[PDB]
């Protein structure tokens, strides 16, 4: 029995990323192999590591054995221009079919197979501890291989993993003979509780490239090739087969190479023939320089017994170039004005996973000695966001999305800059190539949208609100919408985005809610009250209230006229002001916020709306390129997506919002694809669905609109579907999701990795946001008040976080509980649908209280 | 359709256009162009921006409908940043499409439940045997064929988008946008023809310099020569406006909608209030690629069938000099030849250059001469696909021509004046997806290869006077890969047996072809020298058998003594005895036919084992990388030659029969997938295959050859042609059948056979098929052509000689003899060992019909 949907071993595009935060990842496919080998802070989509696979050898009392590879079958193309080759193993045996069930971060991959004396299945994970982001943070994976007996006499079994270490390339240069600036090393170690093999390499401890890896198990019973022989030919692999098929056992191999000298067609060329042999040492040193081996656990299993093998895989890749180095902000885009601290700066900045754990080992042991409780944890967070009332559909993206928090497109450094302080600092591309990251500078206009990490792991969002404020934050209040100066390079030439400006001080008002630190806000406030004044003294130029002409946003282009992306986003941002400010004591702002807010919601009812929804007000939609005027624009209502989230409610009269809402599913919604016409980008088509960016249902489409308007962003796709869910519209909000999720169910696209530019999108991370809407979960930290207004009558089962702790929320029969996984929460008030629960509510992790509701 | 319907789902299917040495363009089974490789190098999924075709169909008094004439895509969408702009994958295409294979022609039949017309897809390259320079045309016919089912007419506009390819560098000062020059495009009537012609302002001597041309002969045209450039791609937005708007097209007004750069395309140093910026200098500060369309319209009739018919052509007329792949370096040379690269300098170019310069010259070639290129093209595909053969067998023998005709061969203009002037043949081994595999026309894989030697023998020959001119020492010692071709000092690494000998039996095999004793007497004295050095050099133990150690096609060195090298020897031999006797070099023919009799008694004695032929050695452990009393598929490697080569058995009929049979029964594999091999991947799961070796008596090494748990369609075919020449026809085709399907298109690509490499040269062993299943002899010495099908009953076959080429059909009572090019003057023509005619001489364009009796 499998809660998740099982997917075939036939999808390939699927893979289950294993890894945590900033730590870079390696991920599952659903033949259950290793894939995207990306451990070295840069990603790295289909890198084959030669050698790293898990094999089984199953010999059963008194019958034939078997000896496979626990992979299902490949299917689809096989034509590689070489082949498959020596290094994949694609010619060694394999198992008939898998299916394989995620619920990340835990994923499971049952193996089928007719030959195969037991039954085997993958349980696989990297721990997730909701608001610890070290915990979540770790560079390390279980993999647990559970084999069954289902036969009738006993069986003995070997799991193997062989594992090569994957540090050291380099383009071809004398420093990289046979493409590895570095010599490997691999050793049989038993230390800090745990056993196995222990990988390294000679690169100075200094350099981007330098790293360690290990394969570990707590289990006593094992048997071992540390090391594989290193030949000109693959002898090495040859012999390991030989080893393992023989009788499921192994040894360390007694030469280490089995080249006397270079010969043949390796000879050279100025070389005396009749010379002896080298010595071992000697030889290995002409010799390829990657280093593989083998870690193998033995059970006998009676019939019907089952037994885990459990392994660790980790990693440790510590040093990053100091600089974004990405295809932006280039030298010749910098401006003058802030002082270049690069020089007087190291060329290396650390991960923040390296302090706590020096190398690989450090952080096995750590997983492997904390496991029971980092496992209770992830195992009580999945059983929350999967095993609740929500829909599948949309436990679905939320969960599956997390995936992208905890992929390469994010990272943590240390100490980057002295302008913060000390500690980690989270960052961000927008999304991940398959080589390389995609669009520098944890860009705000797209990182507004993303909420999963300021519900999950709000000190890293925190870290990041310094950044843009203490360093992006000029004087006048015009903010970067790409930030340079956390490597203590000048800032980015370029301009402010009106949604990035606004959208992150929505966000500096989310990040304060949450944590209730009134401090983390004060060293922040004069900048960030300057960026919100900023817009009404510089985007209006008509003195209406509006914002109006020319402005930069996350279409990459601008919008004229007047139209409400920009001001249903100012509104917003006013009203959270209002909250700030009014807290802080900041009471004229506080009260001039409140009346320019009440103006301009005005001014949008009297100007922008159309009796339907509102749009862009403009003489001539064709005057300037890139416009949309009558169209019906997905994301018109942003503002109110974020100021749903952060507790401000509707905006604008319900009715119209609603009616809003209705048009963008209504215009924008397609069910189907096989009749749009685009010239634009593809992340949907043919017989899929999708929310159009935008649509002209009444006419009016300019000849050249704006340059996306005719694709499909799960982003804006997300945000609409959270608004929809506070609105009410649940049936649309479903509608949504289940045609953007089946985009990404495995048959064409992977459901961990929503795309947009670039793999892992931050932009996705807007699906956090479906579990704060269908909950209507309300956490004020400042008034130390929770409060569900669930979308669905009736029993109702949520995740939920607060700053202090996280758990379950339990609704149904007249009563609503609360159960803590971790933390603490002290609540003055507990709501349910605007009414009182309880008051006084303190919980530790491990209790729980059910409150009756008044009758 | 006679070809089998491959359906628009099968991802890998490249059908390829393109000729010898010309590069390539493919389409795949959706219809779409794909795999863009014209500039010297392969390159398999580089995608070509904005270059597609469209329908715009208008019925009277109907909607309109606007298509992009490709099947719907399907397989994964995950690309990390989309489908991007240039590929347009948004815009609505046809639901479903059937690709029909018979190379070197395909059609593309398309399906869609909404538009108002059906629409077909006719495109080859032409080939025409026995004429290198018509079969290495660079262009293309794309003929798209529109019919109205309806009652009332519809207007139909097909279109041609393309941009040209040139101009790319790795990013830099150097390559604004990618890109180190500017393209050009224009609309050009010139030459009996119409349409884009292409260019860039690199240099004249540039190796990335080229052009491209989309062209018809149709006096209906539309169009829109070049697309604006804008940051944004609005160049693709206004194209579709003004397709969809009315079938028809315009210039544009401005070429770009930029004024100045601005917002995030501002330099941050550009004075904020500088003088207007011109189109031109705007244009120079903006992506180098254009674009342009060429429209075709016609309105069909109810009933109606019209053509929209164009060709694409290219040119990319210079090469760097050198190999620069990746094992003969310039530190891995030998010294002892004079290095000549300074002098000659550090182009050589395409010999397709000499006639056609451009693309436009090309273009207007294929234009002008398409009925008989066609005509030609269309009786070589019917003799081909048309008569008696397995379609399995047709199959491997007309797709793997597409190795012949893709990346991994080309032909250079007059490369070192040691050869003298004219084209010389070069090839690596493969292609891999973006660089060459293997270097140096390396002559233990050719050895393997015969279609070039059947159906463009010239080629061959040319390969044959670098070997043994330039790359064959005083001693006899040969090289197995050439650098001498480009004037580069030698490689420095020594001979192969299989290389070597095969090479002697390739002078052979050329010779015998066309007939030219002056061809054979300019390399005589250093090919005679190198059947020498084997005997002298590779018999350790003086008793007329090869061994010890001795390199081969397995990247190892096999030792004791073993039948590759030894029967390959005796093959060699009794093709030098042949040439030397009809040479009047009788000491060298008397001293090797004492040779190789001596040989083939001591194979019997020593190798064979009473089933099959095996490597006799101490220890099969003792020294890595050899099989023992393992049955190697390649053992009788000399005798697939042989028999090819008019030599007949080599040793028993009986005990020849006999290794075969073992081959078969214990190395062909129904199922791989319980198979245990640590090694390359070209078969596997459900498949089947001929593995290179296995041990059903035991004796399996520890660390056997490195790819003796390989499966290479090379070896498959060998052994299928010997299998043919020996009667075991079921076997034979048993063989050819499971290793087609590994390249029906499900998994793999029929048009592109793999080993090191795409397209690799070991596959044209396949061209053997056709020879051993009609039992042809040419013989140009004696003038002599004969057949002995291995079926009995009528048949009906493709047939070459040096002169001429055609068909055979073959009855009771009768033979006849179709010429579709050339001439054929023959002295005797044999049928089933009998005499069929004698001073037979037919011209193009005539059948005889002789009477057995
Ligand atoms: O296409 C890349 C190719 O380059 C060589 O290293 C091949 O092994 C490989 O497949
Ligand atoms: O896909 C569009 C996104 O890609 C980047 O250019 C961003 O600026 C923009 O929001
Ligand atoms: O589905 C019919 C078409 O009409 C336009 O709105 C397109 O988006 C849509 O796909
Ligand atoms: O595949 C890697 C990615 O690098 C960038 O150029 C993207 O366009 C591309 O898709
Ligand atoms: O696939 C094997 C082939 O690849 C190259 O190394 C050739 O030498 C060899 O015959
Ligand atoms: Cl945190
Ligand atoms: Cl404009
Ligand atoms: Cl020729
Ligand atoms: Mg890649
Ligand atoms: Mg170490
Ligand atoms: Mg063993
Ligand atoms: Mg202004
Ligand atoms: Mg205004
Ligand atoms: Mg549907
Ligand atoms: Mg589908
Ligand atoms: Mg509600
Ligand atoms: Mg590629
Ligand atoms: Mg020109
Ligand atoms: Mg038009
Ligand atoms: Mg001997
Ligand atoms: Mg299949
Ligand atoms: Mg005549
Ligand atoms: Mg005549």
């Amino acid at each position: 029995s499998r809660r998740a949907r099982r997917i075939p071993h036939t999808a390939e595009s699927v893979a289950f990323p294993l890894g945590g935060i900033g730590t870079g990842n390696v991920s599952l496919g659903a033949r259950g192999e290793l894939r995207d080998w990306e451990f070295e802070n840069l990603p790295d989509k289909g890198r084959l590591n030669p050698r790293s696979f898990f094999a089984i050898h199953a010999a059963p009392q008194g019958g034939p054995s078997a000896t496979r590879v626990l992979e299902a079958r490949s299917s689809g193309r096989h034509d590689r221009d070489a082949g498959y080759g020596f290094d994949e193993l694609a010619g060694l045996p394999r198992l008939d079919s898998a299916g394989l069930h995620g619920e990340y971060p835990v994923v499971d991959i049952d193996f089928t197979d007719a030959t195969l004396p037991v039954t085997v299945s993958l349980h696989a994970f990297t721990p997730l501890v909701p608001l610890d982001a070290d915990a979540s943070g770790i560079p390390a994976a279980v993999l647990r291989y559970r084999v069954v007996n289902p036969g009738d006499a006993p069986v003995t079994v070997t799991v193997v993993g062989s594992m090569s270490h994957t540090a050291g390339r380099g383009a071809p240069g004398p420093d990289a003979p046979w493409g590895m600036r570095g010599t490997q090393s691999v050793r049989w170690r038993e230390s800090d509780g745990i056993r196995g093999l222990d990988f390294d390499i000679d690169l100075d401890h200094d350099d981007p490239g330098y790293g360690t890896m290990s394969l570990t198990t707590t289990d006593s019973s094992t048997t071992v090739k540390p090391q594989w022989v290193t030949s000109y030919w693959p002898d090495g692999a040859r012999l390991f087969w030989n080893d393992l098929a023989d009788d499921g056992l192994l040894a360390p191999e007694a030469r280490l190479t089995l080249e006397d000298k270079p010969r043949g067609l390796f000879a050279e060329r100025d070389a005396d023939p009749d010379a002896p042999a080298l010595t071992e040492e000697q030889m290995l040193a002409k010799l390829p320089r990657v280093r593989t081996g083998s870690l193998g656990i033995v059970h006998t299993l009676a019939p019907g017994e089952e037994r885990d093998f459990e392994f660790v895989l980790a990693w440790s890749f510590p040093n990053r170039r100091r600089g974004w180095h990405g295809h932006i902000i280039f030298d010749d885009a910098l401006e003058d004005g802030a002082p270049d601290l690069r020089d007087e700066l190291g060329p290396i900045v650390r991960n923040h996973y390296a302090v706590r754990w020096p190398d690989a080992w450090a952080a096995a042991a750590q997983l492997h000695r904390d496991l029971p409780a980092l496992e209770g944890a992830t195992d009580a967070f999945v059983e929350e966001l999967y095993g609740g009332s929500l829909d599948p559909v949309l436990a679905d993206a939320v969960g599956a999305n997390i995936a992208a928090l905890r992929s390469t497109t994010c990272f943590v450094l240390e100490s980057p800059t002295p302008e913060l302080g000390d500690g980690p600092v989270f960052a961000a591309w927008e999304g991940s190539f398959d080589h390389g990251g995609s669009c520098e500078g944890t860009c705000t206009h797209v990182w507004s949208y993303a909420q999963t990490a300021a519900w999950l792991f709000p000190g890293l969002e925190r870290s990041a609100r310094r950044a843009e404020y203490l360093l992006e934050t000029d004087e006048s209040g015009a903010q970067k919408f790409r930030g340079n100066r956390i490597f203590g390079a000048p800032r980015w030439f370029i301009g402010p985005a009106v949604d990035g400006q606004l959208g992150t001080f929505l966000r500096l008002h989310r990040e304060w809610r949450f944590c209730g630190d009134d401090e983390f806000l004060r060293e922040l406030w004069p900048a960030a009250a300057r960026t919100l004044d900023y817009a009404a003294r510089e985007w209006d130029h008509d003195g209406d209230g509006l914002l109006d002409g020319e402005m930069h946003n996350t279409y990459d282009i601008e919008f004229h006229g007047v139209e409400p992306l920009s001001n249903i986003i100012h509104l917003a941002a006013l009203r959270a002001g209002v909250r700030m400010a009014g807290h802080l004591g900041d009471t004229a702002r506080a009260q001039e916020w409140a009346l320019r807010a009440d103006h301009v919601a005005a001014a949008i009812e009297g100007v922008l709306w159309n009796g339907e929804y509102y749009r862009q007000v403009i003489d001539d939609v064709d005057a300037h390129r890139y416009q949309y005027g009558d169209g019906v624009l997905s994301d018109q209502l942003l503002g109110q997506f974020h100021a749903f989230l952060g507790g401000l409610g509707y905006l604008l009269p319900e009715a119209h919002v609603r009616s809003a809402l209705d048009a963008i599913v209504q215009h924008n919604h397609r069910g189907d694809l096989r009749d749009h016409e685009s010239t634009q980008r593809v992340y949907a088509l043919n017989d899929e669905g999708g929310l159009l960016l935008a649509s002209w249902p009444e006419g009016g489409r300019p000849a050249l609109p704006f340059v996306y308007a005719d694709e499909v962003w799960t982003g804006i796709e997300h945000q609409v579907a959270v608004s929809l869910l506070f609105a009410g519209r649940y049936d649309d909000a479903l509608r949504i999701e289940r045609t953007l999720r089946a985009r990404y169910d495995g048959a064409h696209r992977s459901p961990w990795n929503e795309i947009e530019c670039g793999n892992h999108y931050a932009r996705s991370l807007a699906s956090w946001g479906l579990l704060i809407g269908a909950s209507g979960a309300q956490w004020d930290a400042g008034a130390r008040t929770l409060s569900f207004d669930p979308v669905l009558p009736g029993d109702a089962r949520f995740l939920f976080t607060t700053a202090t702790g996280w758990g379950g929320v339990e609704i149904g029969d007249d009563v609503i509980t609360l159960r803590l996984h971790g933390g603490a929460l002290d609540l003055d008030e507990l709501r349910l649908r605007g009414e009182v629960a309880g008051r006084g509510i303190h919980l530790d992790a491990g209790e729980t209280r059910t409150l009756t509701l008044t009758l």
